[PDB]
């Protein structure tokens, strides 16, 4: 499959083998497309094509009405046509095999994303937050001019927003594990909570496992156990904030009396509500296309630029004994994870998703 789009006037179309270019960690996949230009049209001016990684903030996309912020973090420019020299550049299977199929007047740009950069993300407040929609985008818009000191106008450029996704793999080394004792009032007895997940990252989609294990020998009854999954993403730029969501859930009634041992194995998935509802949830992308996920989990290198990421993304799931006086007693746990987008003759389709 390939994808194109084409500017108001089909006199310039890009072309990309798809929409979502993933980060490695050491590396990102190469953002190799290609444009195809009308030489009789363009005549004087000529093609260029640039990528745009930048936070902003006050609306969902870079365009201006209520954009209050934005703030360019990564910055490409490539002249596609003519083809200049300095930007030279290997040519990709994929890059090869379509400027064969489309013609000679399809030429290729290439980018190389720097690995330290954020990845793609967005969030909607909910209705009774006064922030504002804010996120990451990395931009590709092809356009002709002379120089890159003209005037362009819109309707000879493409403007195409992809995802920088991140990804790692599973690691080696004991899983995520946490505990508590509690003593409460008028005993020395504790109550003990132990629980542990399964792996340490996982993908979207994919269900997580928590293994919970509770040794009681207080007089106490344990009336019930839930376990949810959090998201916290806090804004970085511009006007500072920190949301907190749950992205699943489960109570169950299960209970632990007096002197009593108990353990048990819950699954959940963190999902993304089918009904897209404006909460103060961090996203992949727009909530209003069908491929967007939750955020993944922001990955911090040692000592790097926290601001300069824009939105921090983190999950954890916590484990909670309601007990049996006062007000309910409450014995929890917390347990971090990381969320990641799971690992990765020519047929044409729109990019507009």
């Amino acid at each position: 499959r390939v994808f194109k789009k084409a500017s108001p006037n089909g006199k310039l179309t890009v072309y990309l083998g798809k929409r979502d270019f993933v980060d490695h960690i050491d590396l990102v996949e190469p953002v190799d497309g290609v444009v195809l230009v009308d030489p009789e049209y363009l005549k004087e001016r000529r093609v260029y094509v640039t990528l745009t990684c930048a936070f902003r903030y006050g609306r969902e996309d870079l365009d201006v009405l209520g954009l209050t912020f934005r703030k360019d973090l990564f910055v490409a420019n490539v002249q596609s046509f003519p083809p200049a020299p300095e930007d030279k550049k290997p040519l990709t299977r994929l890059q090869e095999r379509l400027i064969k199929k489309l013609g000679e007047h399809a030429y290729p740009f290439t980018f190389e994303i720097p690995p330290n950069l954020p990845c793609s993300v967005t969030l909607q407040p909910g209705p009774e937050d006064t922030g504002k929609a804010c996120g990451v985008d990395y931009e590709v818009k092809a356009f002709c001019a002379e120089n890159l000191e003209e005037k362009i106008h819109k309707r000879n450029s493409v403007r195409l927003v992809i995802r920088k996704v991140q990804y790692a793999p599973e690691r080696p080394g004991p899983q995520p594990t946490a505990e508590t004792t509690r003593q409460f009032l008028m005993s020395d007895k504790p109550l003990h909570l132990e629980a542990s997940l399964d792996k340490e990252i996982y993908y979207h989609g994919e269900p997580i496992s928590v293994n919970v294990h509770v040794t009681n020998n207080t007089n106490k009854t344990v009336k019930k156990i839930k376990i949810s999954v959090r998201q916290y993403a806090d804004i970085c730029l511009f006007n500072t904030a920190q949301y907190k969501c749950p992205v699943a859930m489960e109570e169950a009634d299960d209970t632990v009396a007096p002197s009593s041992t108990f353990c048990k194995v819950y699954t959940l998935t963190p999902f993304l509500a089918n009904n897209r509802e404006k909460r103060g949830l961090a996203l992949d992308g727009k909530l209003k296309h069908e491929d967007t996920n939750l955020a993944s989990s922001t990955l911090l290198r040692e000592g790097a630029n926290r601001e300069i990421l824009g939105i921090i993304v983190s999950y954890k799931v916590k484990v909670k004994l309601v007990v049996s006086d006062l007000a309910s007693s409450d014995v929890a746990v917390e347990l971090p994870f990381t969320l990641m987008h799971p690992k990765p003759d020519i047929v044409f389709e729109d990019f507009a998703r």
